[PDB]
């Protein structure tokens, strides 16, 4: 399907494009909070070396589904593309960075997933494309600075 | 004609994934029968982002053209480079380490139109040692030169 990745689920690139755009202008139309995630797996090629990548693929499906298990109607998860997921949450940066948290914790428990994750908080004024580079460069920051972590913009 | 299609990217002309596959086995059973050296680089771009953010990807695309096309300038008729997929690349010389080593960092001190930066991991053919296991080695290099700071080659 157009705009979803047919391995997990999740949007494609194309979707989270669309997504973010219409995320940044339902928050400007309707007043809606939102948060912007972008997230990038840390130990993925060592779990398809040690468990064969049929395994690997099993923890990007799980990653998704269990994302859908706590995300909103409007919120959303897609796959920016490889190993790297962007998530869309219309709420405080307080409930959706909590929520967050506690579901990349919950994913460090079969093969343990480790994830380097950046957020930024959409505000009046904004594009997208905006939103997503200082969401962007905080993941960057969670990554060099050891991974495992979710960095606020 | 099949070949071609089957092991070169088309963007940048050099071996798309299957061929780096193949490359490397071939490199690494030449090594171990017909005895010459071999030398595996991993390489990765540091700031191919920021120059499509501004330039747009057709300038970030001349970029990717431009890096392969100045490595071929220099690599041997047995030597290869090949792009692993995005802005990851790989590059297979058969000469002795000292030699290949000096030649690629002549090549991305030259590179450093939009500078290029770019993280490097290199492993040397030994007895014992297999393509995956090279691969391995030179993969684990460069992630080392990718944290501690890029723009730079790290050996195995
Ligand atoms: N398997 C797969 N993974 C994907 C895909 N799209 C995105 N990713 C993953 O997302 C990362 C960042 O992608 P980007 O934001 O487009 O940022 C990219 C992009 O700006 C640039 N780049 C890569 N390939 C090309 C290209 O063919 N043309 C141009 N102009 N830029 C490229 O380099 C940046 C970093 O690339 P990476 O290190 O590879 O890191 C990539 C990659 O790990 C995909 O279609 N397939
Ligand atoms: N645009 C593009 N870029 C490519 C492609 N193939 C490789 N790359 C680039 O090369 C990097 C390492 O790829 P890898 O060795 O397969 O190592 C991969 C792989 O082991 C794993 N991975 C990614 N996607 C999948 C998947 O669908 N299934 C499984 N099992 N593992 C995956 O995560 C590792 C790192 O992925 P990345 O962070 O994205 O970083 C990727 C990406 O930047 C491609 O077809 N298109
Ligand atoms: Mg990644
Ligand atoms: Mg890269």
């Amino acid at each position: 399907h157009a705009l979803f990745d047919p391995l997990t689920e999740a949007l494609n690139r194309r979707g989270c494009e669309q997504a973010m755009r219409d995320s940044v202008t339902a928050a400007q139309r309707e007043g809606w909070p939102f948060v912007l995630f972008v997230l990038d797996m840390d130990n993925l090629k060592p779990i398809n070396d040690r468990f064969g990548h049929l395994a690997g693929d099993r923890v990007l499906v799980r990653l998704v589904e269990s994302a859908y298990g706590w995300l909103g109607a409007q919120d959303w998860i897609g796959r920016w593309g490889g190993d790297e997921f962007l998530i869309g949450v219309h709420a405080s940066e307080d409930e959706a960075t909590l929520k967050l948290n506690q579901w990349l914790s919950m994913l460090e428990r079969e093969a343990p997933l480790h994830v380097s994750a950046g957020s930024a908080v959409c505000e009046v004024g904004i594009d997208a494309t905006e939103l997503y580079r200082r969401a962007d460069a905080a993941m960057y920051r969670a990554k060099f600075s050891g991974g495992r972590r979710l960095v606020r913009d």
